[PDB]
């Protein structure tokens, strides 16, 4: 066992190993900044708020730490270090996680038009972690550009991956926490699956194209008509999968609209960006093209290599069906916490 040391930082009381020093808050949990003695590198310090207040709130505590230990890829969020204070089960009440400090976001990099070399590399990125998160059976569910750092390098991390459910008020009106969602999603069209991301993937590179967003709707129903305006009104095949028969009732209402030529929407651009982004940006989610078909696409053809793109080892998420008392999440939380292996 390390040694801990005390110190509050803006009304918080935080107890962390000697290793970690000069912390500095920059911002769920509260979050600090440090400098890790033992390697070197500038860390992220983030101490969960409340863990174990609820049964929810327990099973979150859970679900994240799960996530975050199985997570082992160049293109998403991993864990440095996970550490509490106390000395025993009976004694745990705090848990806090280390991963690498990320100071930018994709929006602070890019309402700026970026060229077309820089869009190839980070979109790469964004599938090639897309792949390993997919082949582990994990959706992330909420990819966004503020949900994608990048560094001097243009290097991309995936993080904040959808942990819950959320409020419905987040979703409402003139909002980027849903102008990237997948149309079957945003209306609970029908049982979603992986191909949800690929439809933000979509969004995401047509906004580093051409520097505006895609699918800018003032509400639910506004951004289903911009969709529906691009891509077409669905045809009979697709209606039949939407298990809703109220919202089938109510795209039925809407007048036919044929898909529209995306050469003629974004002029000028390569027109093997133009192609890619065909693929991905299909109503019908069974049709879509997959994270590891799109890596093998000619637009990618500068930095494909299938020899460095891999999946990940296979993720048990049987929890997520269980029914658990506050104290035995808190205690099944407290065995991943000491059984942490760090990284080489
Ligand atoms: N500067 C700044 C922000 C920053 O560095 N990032 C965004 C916030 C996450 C918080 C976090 C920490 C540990 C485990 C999971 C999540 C860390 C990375
Ligand atoms: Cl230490
Ligand atoms: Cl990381
Ligand atoms: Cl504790
Ligand atoms: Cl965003
Ligand atoms: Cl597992
Ligand atoms: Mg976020």
């Amino acid at each position: 066992r390390p040694t801990f040391y005390r110190q509050e930082l803006n009304k918080t009381i935080w107890e962390v190993p000697e290793r970690y020093q000069n912390l500095s808050p920059v911002g769920y949990g509260s979050v600090c900044a440090a400098f890790d003695t033992k390697t070197g590198h500038r860390v992220a310090v983030k101490k969960l708020s409340r863990p174990f207040q609820s049964i929810i709130h327990a099973k979150r505590t859970y679900r994240e730490l799960r996530l975050l230990k199985h997570m082992k890829h160049e293109n998403v969020i991993g864990l440095l270090d996970v550490f509490t204070p106390a000395r025993s089960l009976e004694e745990f009440n705090d848990v806090y996680l280390v991963t690498h400090l990320m100071g930018a976001d994709l929006n602070n990099i890019v309402c700026q038009k970026l060229t077309d070399d820089h869009v190839q590399f980070l979109i790469y990125q964004i599938l090639r972690g897309l792949k390993y998160i997919h082949s582990a059976d994990i959706i992330h569910r909420d990819l966004k550009p503020s949900n994608l750092a990048v560094n001097e390098d243009c290097e991309l991390k995936i993080l904040d991956f959808g942990l819950a459910r959320h409020t419905d008020d987040e979703m409402t009106g003139y909002v980027a926490t849903r102008w990237y969602r997948a149309p079957e999603i945003m209306l609970n069209w029908m049982h979603y699956n992986q191909t949800v991301d690929i439809w933000s993937v979509g969004c995401i590179m047509a906004e580093l194209l051409t520097g505006r967003t895609l699918f800018p709707g003032t509400d639910h129903i506004d951004q289903l008509k911009l969709i529906l305006r691009l891509v077409g009104t669905p045809g009979a095949e697709l209606l039949k999968k939407i298990s809703s028969e109220s919202a089938r009732n109510y795209i039925q209402s809407l007048a036919q609209m044929p898909k529209m030529n995306f050469a003629n929407v974004f002029i000028g651009a390569n027109p093997l960006a133009v192609d890619l982004l065909e693929k991905m940006l299909v109503l019908d989610s069974d049709k879509r093209i997959t994270a590891a078909q799109a890596l093998a696409h000619a637009y990618f053809a500068q930095y494909h290599d299938p020899d460095d793109e891999p999946v990940a080892d296979p993720y048990d998420q049987s929890f997520e069906s269980r029914d658990l008392l506050i104290d035995e999440w808190k205690s099944l939380t407290y065995d991943e916490v000491i059984s942490f292996v760090p990284p080489p």
